[PDB]
């Protein structure tokens, strides 16, 4: 009556960022739980404590850091078929359980458990850790002897909403963004609570429970570690893959070290020519020994720079200068990066002229554009013909920036304009910028037109920089932080609270959450906190995160679907005669054209997976875990917007498909497209400035004369200063790196995630289509008719939506999740 089992675990030291015999004896007990035989109270019968017997060295399938143990369970004919197990760790040190495999049992001959969980000493847990077999069950199909265990494990994951969360807790719950300020250190570091009001609505984040500050009971006190539920806090076999901790080290160690060197006046405070900037990746920058000594031993940080270990630090050469050092300065590239750059999804089509503002004129005055139709060079078209043939588009930030420019322009080292850019689609299918409008409140507007000669060519170059400062802010805080990182976290929380590990939709979605809560927590601690990396390098300083709350007011879940976005922005129209059901108005638009192929692939996968478990609309309605999950994700997780009419109701098969498709799209391809191009395009600070420090010089001043004689200096005085540049380059270099243990779209981290062979086959064909799509995109980049937008004058093929990637700074590869 003995069942042979194999346990696979990883000792803690393998996964730490920096013998086996101790696991034998009576150090680790497992008890099997019956799926088919119940006790008096209807719960599956539990077997006896069984201990690890010996090491299994002759297991061929083991990966790095993994060890296997033999175990034998006495299990007689009264016990039935195992469907779960308890495990108790009596050691003092936690370990990472991977799997349990039982042999020669059940009609399938083998029962597989995939656990991937941290198991601490049984004393630290209020209830015993339980793990289920790899079957998939909607709630009403749960074997009756497991139903109660399923419900109790979910209760355990929800907690009660009280207490300070400890490292070993696995408790998922919501709180507002009240942990970014630090008013107990200084009132200067006070920040508004984001979330829970109509003024400052925001997605919720993971609750940590550290308790209130003394100066403000609405704000959470600081802590050395921002808690995440334990199995969200990913360990890695290689310390260099722990990218998420780099922002912490950059903020706490590296940044102070850089600041010291500059205050020392050992390095010049400012760039004085463009060559000073290019030197950063050619010969490097000389810094004091003390400062280099702080970098070279730090894991993760030590990979960002070449160094001789004493005085020289050198950044990698950014892709956007790999061929032409100057091409970024062309109007062609400026426009091309709005459809193929780091932030390719804000441009809008223009259907009337001039553009209008929606801001209240009683407060802001007339905000109607001062651009005149007759002033534009539209390659011979008239305005009427350009409008009617859908060849006018705008990159418009006026209404986003104008209600904040007064507050920003009062900061010491910040000056900005609210901008509008007009773009004309030429006959060759490339976009041409034809006007920039620079606005100030109280409104004052200057229109700048393209010029290649004279003083007006410098005013135009600077005007482009003010536009890109707007765009960089919007990219970092809205396109990137708000729309991917922050919008996704509530869905992660709700999924673990309300869908069992056994649930088919849990298995569909959870790979697309990998590392998301982890990076978000570390970001709240060191990236978007008061005086953190964003606040000290990007234009809006202390207003940065609140701006993203102002924009979240206009966030609509169903408008995150790629076809809906394209139609909403007026760059595509509905067309059922086309493959994707939408016709692009910029035909070669590289982000959208490739993205539609990825979107369609995900859609087929979701459409082939969901019907395996839901045959009719009523099955969706009658899934209580699914209904509670969606109710809480809307009413709590995105609860400041719970009264909007556009939320799906989750009453049909079609709704469930669309809800899961949008979530997967956001976590994978959308985040990839806006994230992994940051250093390739923005590693040159002149191409993607993060801040502007002055307004345009007035005629008759020294600054204006400087413009005439020394345009490179005029440009550098206006954009990001040298010291914040070094910090921002470092953080976007981290963000643009693929860890070697990344899981890419089309892959999973274990081949036994379900026992359902039909789901496995559907997942196999998904991965097969992704390979077909990659070949198609490779062909697009080699098509000479598409070079103008897919490569441009920088000659940088658009690879950001290729599915697969090796490790490193590759400018390709779509991860499953928001993992950095
Ligand atoms: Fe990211």
């Amino acid at each position: 009556h003995k069942i042979k089992g194999t346990v696979v675990l990883m000792p803690k030291n393998e996964l730490e960022v920096n013998n086996l015999n101790a696991f034998l004896g009576r150090s680790v007990s497992l008890q099997l739980i019956s799926a088919t035989k119940a006790d008096a109270h209807g719960k599956g019968k539990v077997g006896k404590d069984t201990f690890l017997e010996g090491i299994n060295t002759s297991l061929p399938t083991l990966g790095a850091g993994e060890s296997a143990f033999n175990i034998h369970f006495e299990w007689d004919g009264s016990m039935g078929i195992p469907g779960a197990f308890y495990i108790k760790n009596y050691m003092q040190v936690e370990f990472f359980l991977k799997s349990l495999t039982l042999e020669a049992i059940s009609n399938q001959g083998t029962i597989r458990f995939v656990c991937n969980s941290w198991v601490y000493n049984t004393k630290l847990y209020k209830s015993v850790r339980i793990f289920f077999a790899n079957h998939t069950y909607v709630p009403s199909e749960t074997p009756a002897p497991l139903v109660e265990y399923r419900e109790e494990e979910l209760k355990s994951l929800r907690g009660n909403g009280t207490g300070e969360r400890k490292e070993y807790d696995r408790i998922y719950d919501y709180d507002v963004y009240n942990d970014l300020g630090n008013p107990d250190k200084s009132e200067k570091l006070a920040r508004p609570v984001l979330g829970g009001s109509s003024t400052f609505p925001y997605p919720r984040r993971g609750r940590t429970g550290r308790g209130p500050t003394v100066t403000d009971p609405n704000t959470e006190k600081q802590g050395e570690v921002f808690y995440v539920p334990r199995d969200e806090n990913l360990g890695h076999l290689k310390s260099k893959d722990a990218l998420e901790i780099g922002t912490k080290s950059l903020s706490q160690i590296v940044q102070p070290a850089f600041e010291s060197a500059f205050d020392l006046k050992s390095t010049p405070i400012e760039f004085h020519s463009f060559q000073d900037v290019h030197d950063l990746y050619e010969g490097g920058i000389k810094l004091p020994r003390d400062v280099i000594s702080t970098i070279i031993p730090l894991p993760v940080i030590k990979e960002l720079y070449r160094t001789d270990g004493q005085h020289i630090l050198k950044f990698p050469q950014p892709h956007v200068v790999q061929v032409s050092q100057s091409a970024w300065m062309t109007d062609e590239e400026f426009a091309r990066e709005m459809i193929a750059g780091v932030n390719p999804c804000v441009i809008r089509g223009l259907e009337e002229f001039p553009p209008k503002s929606n801001l209240d004129p009683a407060i802001y005055g007339d905000q109607s554009s001062k651009i005149t139709a007759d002033s534009l060079d539209l390659d011979g078209y008239t305005m009427d013909e350009a409008l009617g043939s859908r060849r006018l588009f705008m990159l418009d930030y006026h209404d986003i920036f104008m209600p904040y420019v007064r507050q920003i322009n009062q900061l010491n080292s910040a000056k900005t304009y609210a901008t509008r850019t007009i773009l004309f689609l030429r006959e060759d299918g490339t976009l041409k910028p034809v006007a920039i409008e620079l606005s100030l409140p109280h409104a004052v507007s200057q229109v700048v037109l393209p010029a290649k000669e004279g003083v007006e060519s410098t005013i135009w170059l600077l005007a482009k920089a003010y536009v890109i400062v707007n765009d960089s802010c919007y990219h970092q805080l809205m396109s990137h932080w708000l729309n991917t990182h922050a919008a996704m976290e509530p869905f992660v929380i709700a999924t673990h609270r309300h869908l069992s590990v056994l649930h088919p939709i849990y298995k569909l979605l959870t790979p697309h959450y990998r590392n998301n809560m982890n990076i978000n927590a570390l970001a709240r601690q060191s990236l978007i906190n008061a005086n953190g990396i964003i606040e000290t390098t990007f234009l809006p300083s202390k207003y940065s995160v609140e701006m993203s709350s102002a924009v979240y007011k206009n966030w609509v879940f169903t408008d995150q679907a790629l076809p809906a976005d394209l139609i909403k922005r007026g760059v595509a129209i509905k067309d059922p005669s086309t493959p994707h059901g939408v016709r692009l108005l910029i035909e070669d638009y590289p982000y959208a054209a490739d993205g539609l192929e990825i979107w369609a692939a995900i859609k087929t996968w979701v459409q082939e997976y969901v019907p395996l478990y839901y045959a009719r609309d009523d099955d969706v309605k009658n899934d209580s875990e699914l209904q509670h999950w969606w109710k809480e994700a809307v009413e709590k997780g995105h609860g400041d917007l719970k009264d909007k009419p556009w939320w799906p109701k989750l009453q049909t098969l079609e709704d469930l498909v669309e809800v899961c498709l949008i979530i997967i799209w956001i976590a994978s391809a959308l985040h990839a497209a806006v994230n992994f191009g940051q250093y390739p395009y923005g590693g040159l600070i002149m191409n993607r400035p993060t801040a502007s420090r002055r307004l345009l010089p007035e005629k008759g001043t020294p600054e204006y004369e400087e413009m005439i004689n020394n345009h490179e200096k005029a440009y550098l005085r206006t954009i990001t200063s040298k010291l914040p540049t070094l910090i921002s380059l470092s953080v976007i270099e981290i963000a643009s790196t693929h860890a070697s243990d990344e899981v890419y779209l089309g892959q999973r981290d274990n081949p036994h995630w379900t026992s359902d062979s039909k789901a496995l086959q559907a997942f196999q064909k998904f991965g097969n289509k992704l390979k077909e799509i990659e070949e198609k995109l490779v062909r697009r980049n080699n098509d000479p008719s598409l070079q103008g937008n897919r490569l441009g004058p920088v000659q940088l093929p658009y690879t950001l939506l290729y599915p697969s990637s090796e490790e490193g700074l590759t400018f390709r590869g779509i991860p499953n999740s928001i993992s950095i």
